[PDB]
């Protein structure tokens, strides 16, 4: 089951992300049901938007919102919903919403999976337009869900994102 | 596992359906293998038809044919095979086949998932053409499987469909 | 060629729309090149958005912006880019942008093509969420194109939309 | 334009078919508008069916129904709508409908395009299930269009299909 | 879980294959993680190639390379990643690589799933071009993975492939 | 028609490419028929490969092989077959085949279409893996077409590619 997957083979530098929503997919928000391991349809998204990168969580972590830590994973082609990507954080996007504050990490595939991201050490090494798309997506994807808003605060770098992984790991135990 | 999912959060009005065949998909009939929870290919369909809505079953139910209770779930876009939709029955389609009688419920997503079906209380609140497509699909999708036929009997409403959910729940215990 | 297609078989009630961008498609903005009739890639869209309905124009019309009159056409499944839909206006969405003002009509397929929209006489007969998605899409799809903004003004009904078709037809001669 | 394409490089054995509806596609019936060469949406199909092979017509031919001669073309993967396949008839399917009688040829790609059909000389050299799917498709695809019915009469072979191509060619002049 | 699936309902003639990579899919190599049963992204493939048939393994088997026995399964349409096909071996492809030797079986769906392969008893009953595509795919798909090469040795028939299934079954206990 | 499209708005730095085969598409080789402007199926490709970038030609040019000059165009998402991309050459790939020598240019979208390639001035500014994929694709995509082989010679830069555009333009007059 998904519970058997460690937060990573090697901590913050070498982590696993279980993908719930593929990049470039239909506007269906899935979420792994923790009791059953099944992919639940959580929402048919209102806005006509798509996730600019694969979206999921690091197993065996806990964030402030009671869910595991959220991560976007950039890949050369979208991966299957429910599949698991070995990856490496390169940044952290901070935001405020209607329920306080939120954050999403961004990660790239481990070099065992692809050579394409060898030179991507910080989120600023990704295409500037991709970074803008991610900011714009999280700023607006809930605009048609009543009582929901999101304001983008700003980014922090790979080191701070990796620190967030470690904090979420300890928080889960 | 799928066995951990209850028939619903709240009985006949708020139920779960595990999707085996997405709407508008390739003509592959999948079926969840109960021993393993895996999606098995049960048949490469003979006819050049597709399911007009997502097709699956309510967990922890038992119908007359020894399988869990069958449900079609209407959604704004097809969901992933094996995913789980929180939904609400709005009708029941009765049929005769080569092995006696059969029935399929039709359901719409719970309001937590989408506002689009708030005003859909009965199957007659859905587009008349969709209802016709569903009747025509079940009437003909097995036409090229030898020894198989299906005749449509007629529809019953949301209340009777919900009664069928409760009967199938008790039958499973 | 596209120039041979009349604005419609029967004026404002029965019109043709040449689709440039299908509903639910990749974020590529095509535009028909009038000299060649070819589909040109006009822009790889910055935002992670998709058109909520098929987008195109009425041939042999002229709008204030020197291009033919713009129309969104709702269909049960997205149509091919460059294909031509016989349809009927049901509304007009007014907006302001960086270059003044703009408007988009919304239309449904002619009854010869589908019975699904027989009861859709006004844009308010469409799902309220679809209308919201259209407003939100045009409000934000150019957010990542520098120097571009759009503010939604409001909607007018089918009669006013049809009047716009007639005005654009006369303007083209 | 499509009018510039001959019925074939070499008569009945080596012909061109302009594809209007790809195999395995959404249930949208396109038709080439002869005045403009554009792909028109002719119908959003009622039944939940798909064409088992690519569907189109032989240019510069005329059938009894005032349209060019209809052909299904089997291919290893569906081709783009509006594209043109060099092919070779292998059979003719006869039917009765509400307007009298109808027929559809079936063809395979020319050996210049693929070696896969070298041994397919007659429609009976194709998979028996494919032939059944084609019969079942034409028998039922108009079941939800009011006042439409189709009854399958039977098949004739490659030679008779090729004779039909020649008759339709002469009929167009 | 996948571990609950037997190598087959009936040995070498009637076996199960868990599909990791669908036919005709994006160039993402998935692999089932045995500890968790989850689909892991193992590699974003370097070459611009796709698997000519569905790729996976027979559960409860063990090959020389410490992984379960590899099988390609031919189907009329690609199946979902992670789904399970009841099938029957028809051949065995032998190869040498950088780590010694390797082999892949090829199988067709059980007659309960489809009649299309009733007459396919040996791999030489499949289209010759498909067999060539499979040879060419395995010969070249790792060409852009550093230090990887594959040379095709040749094929053996259905009986030898079935013997390989039995050997791998005993090896797993 | 396509003949009305100039080789470019501004010569070698600002050119048009008519796409015949989209990136990441089914293995169908289309070719624009010059007499009719229609997209012809030229070949169902034997190898299980896909074009790593959109493939087409510069209108109103002539290469040594009697066809217009060939170009690969890199885009963030594949474009529709038959569509036209405003782009800019960044490199030239030289090869030998069974009929002597061949070459393919590689280009990126004009800045009016996307900001993503502003810093891509030479083919060596693209991902090294993409360049390898292109070399490997042309080296092997005809391996299963009898009597066809291709050997890669090497690359030249943007300036030489642009010189090739000018030579092909003059050659067409
Ligand atoms: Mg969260
Ligand atoms: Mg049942
Ligand atoms: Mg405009
Ligand atoms: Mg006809
Ligand atoms: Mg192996
Ligand atoms: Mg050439
Ligand atoms: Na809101
Ligand atoms: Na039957
Ligand atoms: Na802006
Ligand atoms: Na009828
Ligand atoms: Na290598
Ligand atoms: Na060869």
């Amino acid at each position: 089951s998904y519970n058997n997957i460690p937060a990573g083979k090697d901590a913050p530098n070498d982590i696993y992300v279980i993908i719930e929503i593929p990049a470039n997919a239909a506007p269906i928000k899935y979420e792994i049901d923790k009791d059953s391991d099944a992919l639940f349809v959580d929402r048919f998204m209102g806005t006509a938007m798509f996730y600019p990168a694969n979206y999921g969580y690091v197993p065996n972590t806990l964030s402030e919102d009671g869910d595991p830590l959220d991560v976007l994973v950039v890949t050369p082609y979208p991966v299957a919903a429910g599949s698991v990507i070995r990856c490496r954080p390169v940044g952290k996007l901070n935001m405020e919403d209607d329920g306080g504050i939120d954050a999403k990490l961004i990660a790239v595939p481990h070099e065992k999976l692809s050579p394409l991201y060898k030179d991507v050490k910080e989120y600023t090494d990704l295409p500037q337009l991709l970074i803008n798309q991610v900011e714009h997506f999280f700023s607006h994807y809930k605009d048609l869900e009543p009582g929901k808003w999101v304001k983008i605060s700003g980014w922090e770098g790979a080191d701070v994102a990796k620190a967030e992984v470690i904090k979420a790991i300890e928080a889960a135990k």
